[PDB]
């Protein structure tokens, strides 16, 4: 369903 | 800044 | 089989 | 240090 792997881009939220 | 890298979990939106 | 989808983990190589 | 995140891209081996 859908496309891709998963939500978004990346692993979280933001950058550290 | 925040928590890990990027916005989301994965890449794109699903299974697919 | 394929398991997950990439390499590895994250983007690159390192933290910047 | 080095270049964008982490050690790959994505996570894991392949597409599962
Ligand atoms: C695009 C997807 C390609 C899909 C096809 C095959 C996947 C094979 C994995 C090879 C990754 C190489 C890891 C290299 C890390 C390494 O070279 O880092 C240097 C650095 O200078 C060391 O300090």
């Amino acid at each position: 369903v859908g496309a891709x792997a998963x939500v978004x881009w990346x692993w979280x939220w933001x950058w550290x």
